[PDB]
């Protein structure tokens, strides 16, 4: 059967269903609509809500990772096909940019399978690209004796595949691919692979792993499922801790004190829930690039970064008019909430930040860091960097984008 992604319901948000509404399943190669066509079929509430967020192809899968309900992760993602289908596409082209990923991390982290009889051409597939299109074929008995009845091992190589293919389709198929990992439901990985084995045939190196992928999941092992526990617009609907007071901020601001997860959702017609922030209980649009604690004062939050360098947008006016939950506050676990002592340096330069020059350093993560005055490189390594001075204090990255005028 067919769903509509912009208005899924209830009974569609299962894994089978959800995965017919990642982007490249749309089969659009070309064209991309500007985002105001795209959602003049919506209500006016929901079109300001689209409007305020200023979605672009660079963006909008980090709104999808961002937003809490599955009802609007599965909108931005049809967005997203209808915004950058070059961009969707892109990895199916063979030894095309999008594949550096995927190809990167199947060569870092070798499948447990692959400990003994290196020379299988799955393994030279994940190492070296070689045999990859016999991936499936070449070992067959043996892998299969590696595999049956061996849920440990299973789930160790299953798990690898995941992270893969978190790099072959972001947004919700990454979602989904969380969804599996967190409740072990391997065999619903057929719904992802299977609508995207028939898009790669032309990328050889993709085709034989989804093929491997295939045959794992093929293995004769049994795992109990855990369950889903996926937060659904009717989760919202029905919860506690209404706000009547549903007020935005008059201008924008930097540190956020007293911060709430917030989600409000229209009362009538269909909606998607939109997150947002309350900083003394005014409201403000919760950022793309995810909330932070502030590293001056860590309970308070920060837009981007810990360094509360951007501003919190606050929420649009019809905020009011529409429901809203108070939710757990979630910070972001990416690399820039935790903070690091030393790191290898690949150049040092001289940033202007609040209109005021400030030494920085790149590392070899390509993260940006304030350097003290007092750093100093370490015995065994000349790129080996001390970023504090007693190199024992932590320090953070910050978003390049709050640098002007970089110098090296
Ligand atoms: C896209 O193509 C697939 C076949 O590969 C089909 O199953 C799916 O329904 C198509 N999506 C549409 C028509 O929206
Ligand atoms: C799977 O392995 C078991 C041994 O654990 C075996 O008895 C069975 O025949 C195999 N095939 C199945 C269950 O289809
Ligand atoms: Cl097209
Ligand atoms: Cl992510
Ligand atoms: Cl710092
Ligand atoms: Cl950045």
């Amino acid at each position: 059967t067919s769903i509509n992604c912009k208005n899924i319901q209830s009974t569609q948000l299962t894994i089978e269903h959800l995965s017919k509404c990642m982007a490249f399943y749309q089969n659009k190669t070309s064209s991309p609509v500007v985002i105001n066509e795209i959602i003049s079929d919506a209500s006016v509430d929901e079109q300001e809500l689209i409007k305020s967020l200023n979605l672009n192809c660079n963006v909008i899968d980090r709104f999808i990772s961002e937003s809490s309900v599955i009802e609007t992760q599965v909108y931005y993602e049809y967005i997203k096909s209808q915004l950058c289908p070059l961009q969707v596409h892109d990895i199916f082209t063979i030894n095309s940019a999008s594949n550096i990923q995927w190809k990167a991390l199947a060569r870092s982290f070798t499948l447990g399978v692959c400990n003994t009889n290196p020379h299988k051409h799955i393994c030279r597939c994940l190492e070296s690209m070689q045999m990859c299109t016999s991936t499936k074929t070449d070992h067959a008995r043996e892998m299969s004796i590696y595999y049956d009845g061996h849920p440990d091992r299973f789930e160790h190589d299953m798990k690898i595949i995941l992270n893969i293919m978190r790099y072959i389709v972001p947004g919700l198929g990454r979602v989904l691919l969380d969804q599996i990992k967190q409740t072990k439901d391997y065999q619903a990985l057929r719904h992802i692979q299977g609508k995207l084995s028939p898009k790669s045939q032309s990328n050889l190196q993709l085709k034989g792993f989804l093929e491997f992928v295939d045959f794992i999941l093929g293995a004769n092992v049994t795992i109990e499922k855990t369950p889903q526990t996926l937060t659904t617009l009717s989760l919202i609907k029905g919860a506690h801790r209404n706000l009547d007071q549903k007020d935005p901020g008059p201008t924008p601001i930097l540190v956020c004190k007293s911060p709430q997860k917030v989600v409000c959702y229209s009362p009538r017609g269909v909606t998607h829930p939109g997150d947002y922030i309350s900083c003394k209980s005014k409201m403000y649009k919760w950022p793309s690039l995810g909330v932070y604690k502030h590293n001056r004062d860590q309970q308070q939050a920060c837009s981007s970064d810990t360094h509360c360098l951007e501003m919190f947008e606050p929420a649009e006016r019809t905020i009011t008019t529409k429901i809203c939950k108070v939710s757990d506050m979630t910070y972001s676990e990416s690399p820039y909430s935790t903070g690091i002592p030393s790191c290898n340096v690949k150049r040092f330069g001289s940033c202007n930040v609040r209109g005021h020059q400030w030494q920085i350093a790149e590392c070899s993560n390509g993260l940006f860091y304030y350097v003290s005055a007092k750093a100093h490189s370490k015995t065994n390594d000349i790129t080996l960097y001390c970023l504090s001075a007693n190199c024992l204090d932590l320090r953070y990255a910050f978003r390049s984008s709050s640098c002007s005028d970089i110098v090296w």
